[PDB]
């Protein structure tokens, strides 16, 4: 139902200790990269946002995280779920924090909202107050900055993401240009904590809107 | 049924009045493009040449167009279908008039066809007598030029492609190499109407013939 | 079940015997190459090791081959499955030599393996004993050199990929990103051909021992959260 949050669920987990050297080559790899910690889950873009997470809980490298096509519900397998992520660290420990870091915050209420009474429009819109080394990568903008994380379907996301954008002194720093692997689109903006907070709420009315009147 | 027509269906439409600037950067746009028509639909093919044909009724151009993965019937979301289009022109009246355009094409009639009994396999076999600024632009041929726009699974395809091009006086200007998003593949070809025609009847033969026959090569 | 074999099924087979200079332009393909054999299947990487078994057994190159976004359970028509391959050769009869070795070796017992009760995790370990020209000219290794050819799963992909090249001498040839078309991943190895096998082996024993506990990490270092 409406305002209902969907609940993200990680699939599967499993660490890498001492990389073979050509793994660590394929995944370029930095030399003191010397455990991986692989997790994936039905929900990509919690998923991304928890790893990023974990950049700031430990000492752990986003160095690969890639969404699968057509999504969770179109999964073939049983753990394939819409994505896969790959910490990299030292040494098993930080690479176990990292984990930890990334499965607390997916379960910590994060996740996206259905906009009507089938959960047929789901949208995200988190406001990241400070980003981790992943998202400000993606972003192209400065480590511990704020960001407004957006998504939602492709005609919702253009939508809303104009709303977004009239509705407060926000930047479009990355845009996921329709279709995503799984069929989404959105942004990253960035701006002060209170405009990101602005262009969030901005974002969900709009998407909640596009929803109850798809055709007018 | 087999020569049944797939009916298309739009699923949403929205305007957007005054684009923000941080939006028409990212989507490349140009300082005269003020607003944007969005539209999506559950068959793909239909509305870009549906979107094309708006670009000659009215003072719209085609600014984004692209297809989703594995198509309408493996969408996770209601709007999503298989297709997102957004047209820019210079006002609210002007994309409006393009988007009316968009649906009337999209209900003309024009669709996919079904070649067997339980319509597991269609094709898009559509004679384009006059292109308009966005299927010339992504065949690179002049506005104004015809094109047989050949679409089918993607076996179907590269059989009745091969069927078309000795059909007709047609050359082959963009390759839909399979997959495309929505699994499917084929090409836009171009000549004059009455050769598009002919490759376009070429094709919807021979996608026929691979439904019947579908192991057969001897 | 799990160690149950997967088979893999054809679904469509066509040659095109004179091929029109335009879609040999669109194709890249060669002056000789003058008629196509074109296939369909729902499994792609049982398919791509049969087109290169085609080209041991006939006068023709691969020369295009392509999976299906989210694999043959998601097509939407009769036909697609998750694979297309093409053959290109000098004539018909030798087009239709290579087709023929093609469906020979996709009904031959090769295919993917369940990991699981219900068959929701599978994952191919084949080791190819000798290359043809499409699969060692994919690996960049000569043709007769052998190949261990592993996919499964992205995660456990990653994890018994890691397995395989530390249980034998091999070398990672081509990296199968996750995920493919068909939301999976994988290798191409090469080595010896024992070798090989032990990387069949442990990728196979990696896969398995995933799907069997995808998330003993939670009662061993998430307790307590
Ligand atoms: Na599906």
């Amino acid at each position: 139902m409406k305002n209902d949050l969907i609940r993200p669920n990680v699939l599967s987990v499993k660490i890498i200790s001492n990389v073979s050297p050509e793994m660590a080559k394929k995944l370029e790899l930095e030399p003191h990269h010397k455990s991986l910690g692989l997790i994936t889950a039905d929900c990509d873009d919690v998923t991304y946002t928890a790893l990023d997470e974990a950049t700031k809980a430990a000492e752990v490298d986003v160095v690969y995280a890639r969404s699968m096509y057509a999504g969770a519900g179109n999964a073939s397998t049983k753990l394939a779920g819409e994505v896969i992520g790959i910490l990299a660290g030292p040494s098993p420990a930080e690479v176990r924090s990292g984990l930890n870091a990334t499965l607390d915050f997916i379960d910590s209420g994060v996740g996206f909202v259905s906009a009507n009474e089938d959960d047929s429009i789901c949208y995200y819109a988190q406001c990241v107050s400070r980003t981790g080394s992943y998202l400000s990568k993606t972003a192209g903008i400065r480590e511990g900055e704020a960001l407004a994380y957006l998504v939602a379907p492709p005609l919702e996301a253009m939508y809303a993401l104009d709303a977004a954008l009239k509705a407060a002194d926000v930047e479009m720093c990355e845009f996921f240009a329709p279709p995503t692997e799984t069929n989404f689109a959105g942004a990253l903006l960035t701006g002060s904590q209170s405009a990101c907070k602005a262009a969030c709420d901005a974002f969900a009315e709009a998407v909640q809107s596009v929803a109850s009147n798809p055709l007018g």
